[PDB]
């Protein structure tokens, strides 16, 4: 068939809504999730009114082919949907109860700012472009809207998935396109990165700070030296399972600011023993001993401020 | 056609048996399998009934297309399962004897605590939504259950593939829905992971105590620093075959715990020498020869503590 | 059907115009890139006109099986593009006006002599090849091209997606050739490379030259050697996520010039070392001092040579 | 249609037939692999039986769908394969030729005992479930089974393509299944393995041993220390292009017993300056005098142990 | 339909032609490569001719479904070609112009004897069966046979793309097979492999021949030990962008002689040393002297005498 004919001349309401029944793979460098949910669609359609009394059944149910089915897309996603029609059931003043399940890759830019701290908010964009012959508008059934109790994304918990109930209506290509905005709220679960990356980070820091309490040039340069490679190890595995961020993330200037803790512990080893062969023992020892408290104060002062510039 | 009516207010029940024929990817990050097995489905249809004597034939084959199935669906699956329809049977009574072979890709959670002498539990969750016509309840024919003798997962020991026999019946957007929960029990092979990471990770360890019977800071340095280095290479190594957990692994415990015994070993190290410069190699070999017993006890304490923590 | 017959002989213009929905997956090593977009196309099929006063509806709509559509297809892709037919719509005149929404994987050249400084030219070539009956030529309709205000490429800022006017007609295995060149330019968002790739390259370079204000070849050629390993493991990352130019890239010409650097060290340290064995710390300490100017002035003249030479 | 009917009581014989076009795409740590061939059956279905004289053709070709065409599957693969019909042929006795050509991925499990000296046996298990009215069994035509001359499995030498003609028939699921065993028989190409990795692997392990004719621990602890570093990237390289085996493979054996050699020198070297900073000058070099050979002889004596407990 | 009769006795000729739109993604270790082409199909079949004067038209255009077309295949692929049929047109006598634009991953296997300085020749072969009414024969139509202006393979020269005229006739399962060889000649770019990894793995060599002029064995071990291990990061790097050869390449013959001027390098610094200690800085400068020429000189020679058994 063809849209439903206006019975004034009104724009055709499309009542949807998203049921989230999985939540997999968040890819971090791609910007990207899957998804396998329920698509409820409901609209009318008069065409397909009947009597319950004279059909003697009060629900009716059509193959799809059969009958006017809004072309409902997803925007931010990488391919169409995959989706097997569940149930259509046409009640008697036509109203039409459609019912998929669909599973789709889609494309959610994340802020990486607080980044291992922070927490996102996933978009799921629904539209319908409108016909000559009839406008189409689309509208959020807050009872088909949810998540089970089981998802479950590995790496984060998950806050809400709600609808913003108001679609953004708007012209493209000379046409109307109703858009819907399907919002999944998360946070990462950050345990983890405690023990196997940021106590580790700042032990090796710790070590380096070592040859403060040491005279020898020798075994202080590969203590400074051979950490700062430590610390290189740490810095490559962490900006490889993060993407190419055009604003500084958090961990991104804990990280490059102890690229400096050790440049400066270089300084202050390679002055040490400048004075020793100098023969001023002298002030040697005051700056070692300036050292022991000015880079634990001066890291801590650094942490807190940037802690402060960041939460 | 549509579904079978009921004798009385009844609903129906539908037979199910899933028979693995496959096992195999098991990712662990991911925290899915793969799995290619056959589903048998099994229910009463009365309109489909005959007599053996006048049609000449004690059962009917037939294409499915041609007659009502149920819409069976897997809970915990990436994208809809991939399968090819083997064999539609109708006994004489309006029997039907569904069997088809599938393959899918499933999401089941599962918990590294003990990893790698974690044990896990993998679902299948077969599930059915019911018309507003007929309600449909799953039910499990333990003949139709079981798995080959050969299924093997790498890396992994197959205990058992059992179903829980009561299905979970609850509503989901105004529908009944039946959930069935079939279980497969697996172990971990662990043996490699003695030899390839657990052992040379605790000779990397002992040689830094070496550190202990040797009077030289420079040398001491070297052994402690550079087996640190060598044990960062396996945190890294096994962190990374690992997905971000936000709870205490036993091996992330073990891994941590040891990046302290080389923290602490860099500080008696530093002390010994600190007390040679201020001349005092009186207490300076007290505190090395006690450190000699004092971390092998304590590191075996602590493990104690630790398995008892998890096992 | 066929092609629309001619008035005359003049070949028939197909009006194209690209709209990109979204831009994903900038493969730099593939040199390649992902695009999700609609493809709008019009022609003139008086076959298809009709009266609006007679049939009553001043627009026509058609599925596609049903009437004459170009063969249009991307040239620079990996396959085939995915697409869905969104509308057809024809006037009156019998004017058609095709509308489906595409997504697909795109063959597009990166020039990396300034990387990562970079700007790029993506290309989208659309075409057509004309059948025996009739001639085929595209053309743009301006309007009906461009992208939405969200498309966000990880990593790059997007300046304009534009079109070439003028179609490139040519013979191919005997037939006409319509081709499109639909242009994406886009710039590299390099902020990220600066702190975590280009400043600890040189932190770790800096630290090679503390070796000219100490005495002791024993520290200064682990200076100079463990320095120059950490900037090989710096070689090996950038030089990954990159491929194989047959041109000197601006990165890999500052990351090779500073491999002589570290050489250079070793040469002048290995010297030092050698005068003190033969007793002239008299020419060693001016050889020391030198090097203490000549290596940042030599390393800043270089840099400007070569920032000169590539921008 | 259904199946051809007896002319007595004798099950179906359906002719069997695999003809390898491709192999490719081991996967050692999956335990599978690519596989492009030709399949080709044969059975006799009197119903499609036909005169040359009347019909005017000798021999019939028949699309797919026509007619019945038993349900072969492949029991050791991921997910279906992926086949496009050659031909279907009918000879005028009612006698039908199909072929096939497939590509599929089949699970078939290697044995990693004595790798990378190990052989394989690959298996493609062909399989056909019977319906009701007639009972389906397999077998081998000899004649349509082989592989060409020029196919090639990147890293390996292909031995033998043959099929184990009896087949094995049993009850599952009420049914009988009449299964075929195709084995490739394969060994692997080791060339590579002891430059890139063997000799290198003993070079490091012989230079720790020079430890032995030197009298400096400092540079000793370094020589052992920083091989023993060396050896960890060999093993860990090695155990990565290899899967989680719950078995000692051979190069996991030598790997490991490599990592005590390394564990040795180090209690050795830890000696050796031990007994000069308590004056027995004496022992120490006794013990080092001794080790010079002790360490070469006892590996040599175990590495023959090895070979001869796996070979 | 079915296959065209013959006029006599005589099999029937198709004649080919691959015109290649892309080239991309060859994959070195998996020995393959994707490609993006047309594919032209030409063949005698009276049963179409018609009479231009009598239809009026000089050509007719056909849906693939409507006539008998060749059943073309390609050998050396993963799985079928994707392709999309552009054009069939038939000329007056019965001269069919059949043409599909394909798109196909292709199994090639690559000679790596000359790795970085290799060149390469890549097949299609095209295929042909033929059925038991008609013998089919390939030939090669030179107009139909190219690649444009811009196929690019990311990493390589494109030198031609020919065509073997003679096309290789066989019997496969009693029927005959006809066999064409297209063959696209490359050769490698080779240009950033010398700054990216030729020099820099000179240099850490170059760096480890400065123990020779050094008389300090603590210097000398750190010199010698710290670079072969910069050497096993550069062998792991370029062997992983490499296969399993069962033949010796030339990279991995430099990379393995290099390993014993590492291994020998070491020898001479453990002599030098033990002289010192034996007291005979006699012959321990002599042999360091000789060291000084004889490295540099067996190194130079040895890549003469391997280049020249290599090119
Ligand atoms: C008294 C010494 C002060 C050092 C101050 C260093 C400031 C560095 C600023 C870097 C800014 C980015 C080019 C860097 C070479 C390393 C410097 C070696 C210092 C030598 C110490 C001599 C001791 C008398
Ligand atoms: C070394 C660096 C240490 C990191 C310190 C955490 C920064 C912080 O303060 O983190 C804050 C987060 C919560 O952030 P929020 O909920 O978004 O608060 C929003 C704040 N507003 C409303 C003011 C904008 O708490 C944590 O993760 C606490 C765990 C820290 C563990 C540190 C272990 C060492
Ligand atoms: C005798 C001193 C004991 C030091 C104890 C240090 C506790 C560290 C906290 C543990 C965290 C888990 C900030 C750390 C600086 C490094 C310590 C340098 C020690 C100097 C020794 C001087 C000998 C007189
Ligand atoms: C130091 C290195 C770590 C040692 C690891 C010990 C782990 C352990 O104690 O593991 C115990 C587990 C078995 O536990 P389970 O079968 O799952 O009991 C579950 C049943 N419940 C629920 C009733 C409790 O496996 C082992 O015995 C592994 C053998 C370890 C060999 C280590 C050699 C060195
Ligand atoms: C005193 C003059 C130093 C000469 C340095 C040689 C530069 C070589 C340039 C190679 C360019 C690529 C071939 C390199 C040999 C090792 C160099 C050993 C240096 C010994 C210094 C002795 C101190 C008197
Ligand atoms: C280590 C070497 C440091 C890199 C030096 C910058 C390269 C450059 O000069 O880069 C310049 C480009 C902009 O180039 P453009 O404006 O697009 O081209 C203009 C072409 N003209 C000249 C023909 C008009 O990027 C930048 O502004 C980079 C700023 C990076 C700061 C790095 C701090 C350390
Ligand atoms: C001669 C003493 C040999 C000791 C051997 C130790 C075997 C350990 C077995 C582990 C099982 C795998 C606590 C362990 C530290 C290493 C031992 C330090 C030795 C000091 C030498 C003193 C010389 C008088
Ligand atoms: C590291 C230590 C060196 C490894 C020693 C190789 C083991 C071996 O000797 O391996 C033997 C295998 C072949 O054994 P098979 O074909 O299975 O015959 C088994 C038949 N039986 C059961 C009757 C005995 O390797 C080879 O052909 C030898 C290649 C060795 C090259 C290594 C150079 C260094
Ligand atoms: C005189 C030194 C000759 C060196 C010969 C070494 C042959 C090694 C064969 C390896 C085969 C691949 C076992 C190797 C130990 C290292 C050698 C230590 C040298 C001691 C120097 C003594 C000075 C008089
Ligand atoms: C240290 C390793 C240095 C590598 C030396 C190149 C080997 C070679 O000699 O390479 C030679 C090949 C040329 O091969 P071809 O002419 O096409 O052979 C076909 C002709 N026949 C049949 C007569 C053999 O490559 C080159 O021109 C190499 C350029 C090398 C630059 C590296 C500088 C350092
Ligand atoms: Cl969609
Ligand atoms: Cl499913
Ligand atoms: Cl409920
Ligand atoms: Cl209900
Ligand atoms: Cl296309
Ligand atoms: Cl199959
Ligand atoms: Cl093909
Ligand atoms: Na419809
Ligand atoms: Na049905
Ligand atoms: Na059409
Ligand atoms: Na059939
Ligand atoms: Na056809
Ligand atoms: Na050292």
């Amino acid at each position: 068939v063809s849209p439903p004919p206006p019975i004034a001349d009104e724009p055709l309401t499309v009542n949807t809504g998203i049921y989230l029944i999985e939540c997999y793979s968040l890819d971090d460098k791609a910007e990207t999730f899957k998804v396998n949910a329920f698509l409820s669609l409901s609209w009318k359609d008069r065409r397909l009114a009947f009597d319950p009394v004279r059909s003697g059944v009060r629900v009716k149910t059509y193959e799809p082919e059969a009958i006017w089915i809004p072309e409902i897309r997803f925007v931010n996603v990488e391919n169409a949907r995959d989706a097997d029609v569940v149930d259509i059931s046409v009640s008697p003043d036509g109203t039409v109860q459609y019912l998929e399940r669909f599973s789709a890759r889609v494309l959610s830019p994340l802020d990486f700012r607080r980044y291992p701290f922070d927490s996102q908010t996933l978009h799921i964009y629904l539209i319908v472009r409108s016909v000559d012959t009839r406008n189409i508008v689309l509208a959020v059934d807050l009872e088909k809207v949810g998540k089970n109790d089981d998802v479950f994304l590995t790496g984060w918990d998950i806050e809400s998935f709600t609808a913003v109930v108001k679609p953004a209506n708007f012209a493209l290509e000379d046409r109307l396109e109703s858009k819907l905005d399907y919002q999944l709220r998360i946070s990462r679960q950050y345990f983890s990165y405690i023990p196997n990356i940021i106590l580790p980070m700042l032990f090796i820091l710790f070590i380096s700070w070592t040859a403060f309490w040491s005279t020898s040039y020798e075994a202080n340069v590969t203590l400074v030296v051979s950490t700062l490679i430590a610390h290189i190890a740490f810095n490559i595995l962490v900006e490889t399972n993060l993407p190419c961020t055009p604003y500084m993330t958090y961990t991104g200037a804990i990280i490059f600011m102890i690229y400096l803790f050790y440049f400066v512990a270089v300084i202050e080893v390679t002055v040490q023993h400048y004075l020793k062969v100098e023969s001023q023992p002298a002030r040697a020892a005051s700056i070692t001993r300036a050292s022991r408290i000015a880079f634990p104060v001066v890291f801590l002062l650094a942490n807190i401020i940037l802690a402060f510039l960041f939460f």
